[PDB]
């Protein structure tokens, strides 16, 4: 069982360390924030607004994180290769701050005693991976990888069905998704782009995202031919992806559902989900699933030209799959 | 200048009203309501959460509704066929209760009076029209027309514009819409879909709208090349339709935005917008148009495959575009 | 284990169906809601937004809605008296429409075989009980009572803490109330209060509550010595009160504090909850308390004049002292 | 007319700003934001979700903001002390970052060349003024002085009022407030207390306030008997004070109702206002008193014992009050 460190204690950082407690898939040794202490460690993980409250017991003892009874060592270090991995006895190392996501940032842990270490966000040069569509591809000669977007393993696993099965000639997305840290409470000074520090609770807010880009880098062949923008609504939680795109192979809708379904029953289960319910954004709180097909939803205009929707918990599905993901990677040791 | 009466004193009930005043283009008579007195119309037209209290004196005076001084008579019939309009002076009659879209329904209004009516939604056998698009096909034998949804009236300036252009060869739309009336607070029963009956606050809702296909019978050369859903968030008001089409002609995104641009500076100023501002949905609050083009948030795949955005105040434009219709309808007596 | 009936399958019917299910306190048989049919019934039993998917089976068999295995005998009457619980054995009926409040049409329900009558809202003449502070108080006399309201239930039991220890001289009550399915997605005609059709997602708006002269009738003694008003924000569930109140014994904050923990370890146990925790609404969320103090939140100016704070999921709470309250009654035939 | 520089273009900087444009009462020359550069600041300027389009011209021209015509000089020092204030002739600094509410720390901009400051926040030292309240006690020894808080400048024109009229034995009040820039969208790391890191969109968060204390400071015959908390609701903007407070002498809510009404046609006309309409938040969007008196919002136990209820636009009362505040002090010179 391989022992993992966190960096960054946010909304990823700590739903991560939810998840690796649940599944007991790997084990969380090491939490690093400069920004938050053992005590306020403790009540941001033990409370949750959008995943209500942790179902176990997290205390500070002995200066430790103490999670259902595993204690757990605390860093406060900003600076990355700082951090003393290798005495936490951390292998694995989960980027998750949001502000080292390139190969070489990121390789700063690394220095502390890391072995290889996870970023949880898309990476300019770090080699991207999705479960259930492109993990086959990671090897032992990695040492930092990127787990993608939380939007690219919506689109991904459903991109590769659809694919697979019709040949996507081109496709446009269009991602209605939750607000997040990153947004502003009132208009305020963006980080970044202009309309994203805009009121996060009165707007819907154009944004643009690489993630349908991104889907060209883990399904190859779909390089060049996806492209696509979003929009941040007022709810806390779960999001949606819509995907308009040109077939090669004709077909009709019932045989896209068809063919989904089969997907998520198979080699997908539990990655790629499927429903025929009449679901609501809600309907997909704390739902572990990197993307679920809505049949209901979606509409087509023919037999080449299609709409499909799928939905995303973009904090627990991301999340679960990061575990996942470190999973995999450690299998393969 | 014609004497209008207002059928259903609801959101496009008031605002129609609310435009009738500021535009003075046509004249509001009577209004008929059964499920609001007087004192409580008052109330009403004066105060607006999203569009702010009304610029101007509303009030009670015997037994009428008196706007900018204005006397309105005010009729409680719950039964089209028993409103008086014939004396109360109303000529032509908006019937916006969305309970009465069909000819044979509306049409009741004639046995009072009336001497036309516009039904401020779809309707199943009602002619259609959208200002700016084929207003110019409405002659005196109809007596009954429909102006529409407020999503066909984005959509259609935005459709003509870029089929007359480029050819628009096949296209899906969505639009992510503001809650309406119609919706529910907390989870409760729906009237009509399912999914609809489910918290406005709390959920992204999936929804079909028959407005991409509506497009097809605006401008008959789209028929059937069209089509969509949509998307209810939770926002008070304002709404946007992201298109997704294939074009015959190629055509550089620059080369778009130059045609959009040229179209609202022309025949459909006032109608379609043009901005390349970093835009938002309230920055549509109670703007008049009922279609506006956004440059910056639209994207391309390539020269035939293209993502356009338009943003539309469902609420002030649709109203306006009523206001609009009447005041044609008027000058072709 | 006596058997219920509930009439109106909303939110406090559906929670109050979902608590007896769990506790297994009183056992559900039949249901009645004219305006949703069986298979809507599993639909909106099975899906939550704000308390989540029901983690049981929920199915249409035979004509009867099926829970847990578990066979319910479903109604469409609109009509109280018409309604056949003495073939469905349904002993006790939950009145739960907020149609029925009165003690003469809650009676009804005794027309069609039913011993007993639960109002889930206040009643004008009928009986009203509140868990922990009056249920004693309950005989089998009366066939037709009231479970007070959200709001009285949240009070009442810290009111008695206070009062007995202290003595309440004069009190005012403030509570900010989530939404509910009274109130309107955007401006619209109003149920009864002209504030309250005001769009809940965009105001805060004031509201008259009769909760706090309702404490006056389950604790005689603090009757006409207390008042107070409400506040409808923005959120789908859970709500605080605010009792301002002068006290007849001198008290420090701590000796009220010690005196509410007491109370919650003792006989209030499960009613009135106790915290130091630094917690938010949200922290309440599927909360089965009818009240918890927020030692925290309050503040005292003098050892006189105190505002003391509790929380409440108004849903979730409530619903549970229904169930309570049956379980009461039933031990008492 | 007094010269205004601005320190810190926040959602209090940019609407003095705004305020002082309309009202010409004083003239902005200067502003300093480091982390808004000029082009940034048009925008930002010209947008804004909660109080609309800027009625007016804004642009950037020679390294300059020209607003109306009138150019303004654009600083980007992270020192006060190093912003040249003299060289721009800004007279008069508005100190509104929230980070320097110190006479210490505020009197910085003293060594730029300015004359005088305005913290347009609560300070620890500085002495604190509200329009209408205590204004006329201010001369030219005061080179730093504060305005005050949002909800004070609301409470102490109402308690002014009440006390004067039947005296305030002692009172408690509790504030229902929009959320602020100083709130998180998702559950992070809050500066400072730790409920107000909690996702403002999501929940009812209890926070302190010294406001109802800041009151004695204002009305020194108040200092010690009043004090309170509030609420942080999701809402953007528009806020309401509760205030239950104990008379010394008998007073009928009617008499209430005529002595604030009167105050309000009065001396205090703009600064408290009074209203018996069927009010609710947004209704006061964009209103510039700094309280407003709801009659039928309130509520009385007794002849001495009541809750009084008010309103204020948190941002836009509190910025036409930064001005007035100017306004006066410059008549004073
Ligand atoms: N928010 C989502 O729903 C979501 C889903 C998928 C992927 N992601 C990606 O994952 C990352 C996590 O975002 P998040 O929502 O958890 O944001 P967050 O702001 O909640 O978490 C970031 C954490 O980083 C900590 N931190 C900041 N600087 C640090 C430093 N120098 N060293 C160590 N820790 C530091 C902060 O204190 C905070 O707890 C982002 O890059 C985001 O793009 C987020
Ligand atoms: N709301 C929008 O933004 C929007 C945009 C485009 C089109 N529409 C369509 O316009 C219609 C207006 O909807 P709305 O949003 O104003 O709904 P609403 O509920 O706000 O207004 C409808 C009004 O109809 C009144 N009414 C009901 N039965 C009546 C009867 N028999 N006679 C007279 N009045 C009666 C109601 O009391 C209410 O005041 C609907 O068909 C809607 O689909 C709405
Ligand atoms: N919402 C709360 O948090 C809360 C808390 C305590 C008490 N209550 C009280 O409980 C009652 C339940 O309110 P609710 O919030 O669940 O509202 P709701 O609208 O969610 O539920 C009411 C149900 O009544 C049904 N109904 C309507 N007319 C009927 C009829 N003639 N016969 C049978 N069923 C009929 C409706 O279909 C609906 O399902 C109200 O009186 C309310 O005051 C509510
Ligand atoms: N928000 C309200 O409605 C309201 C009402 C009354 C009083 N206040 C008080 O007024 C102050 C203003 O709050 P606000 O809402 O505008 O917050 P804000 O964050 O919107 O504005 C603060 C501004 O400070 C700038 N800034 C940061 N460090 C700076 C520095 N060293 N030099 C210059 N500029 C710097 C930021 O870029 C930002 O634009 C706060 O102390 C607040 O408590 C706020």
């Amino acid at each position: 069982k391989v022992k993992v460190g966190v960096n960054g204690f946010g909304r990823i950082g700590r739903l991560v360390t939810r998840a690796a407690f649940n599944s007991g898939k790997v084990d969380i040794v090491a939490i690093n924030d400069p920004f938050i202490d053992l005590n306020y460690m403790v009540y941001m993980f033990q409370y949750d607004s959008t995943h209500g409250k942790f179902h176990g017991t997290v205390k500070a003892e002995n200066g430790k994180l103490v999670i259902n009874g595993n204690p757990i060592t605390i860093f406060q270090e900003r600076d990355p290769s700082k951090i003393k991995w290798g005495d936490a006895g951390a292998e694995y190392v989960v980027e998750s701050t949001g502000v080292f996501t390139t190969m070489e940032k990121a390789g700063a842990h690394l220095q502390g005693g890391a072995k290889r270490v996870i970023i949880s966000a898309p990476s300019a040069d770090a080699p991207m991976f999705v479960m259930g569509v492109n993990h086959e591809k990671y090897d032992n000669s990695l040492k930092i990888i990127s787990n993608a977007s939380c939007t690219t393993n919506c689109l991904a696993p459903l991109a590769k069905v659809i694919h697979d099965n019709f040949g996507i000639v081109e496709g446009l997305m269009t991602t209605v998704h939750a607000i997040t840290a990153t947004q502003k409470t009132v208009d305020g000074p963006s980080g970044k782009l202009w309309r994203d520090g805009r009121g996060a609770l009165q707007n819907i807010i154009p944004a643009s995202t690489g993630a349908a880009k991104a889907v060209g880098k883990v399904i190859p062949e779909l390089n060049g031919k996806l492209t696509g923008m979003a929009f941040r609504v007022p709810t806390a939680n779960v999001s949606v992806v819509d995907l308009t795109c040109r077939l090669e192979k004709p077909a009709k809708y019932d045989d896209i559902k068809k063919v989904v379904k089969q997907a998520s029953e198979g080699p997908l289960k539990g990655i790629l989900g499927y429903t025929e319910h009449q679901v609501v954004s809600s309907d997909f709180n704390s739902d572990t699933h990197s993307s679920t097909f809505d049949a209901g939803a979606g509409i087509a205009l023919n037999d080449h030209f299609v709409k499909l929707i799928s939905w995303y918990d973009n904090e627990f599905g991301y999340s679960n799959r990061v575990v996942d993901l470190m999973a995999h990677m450690a299998s393969k040791e």
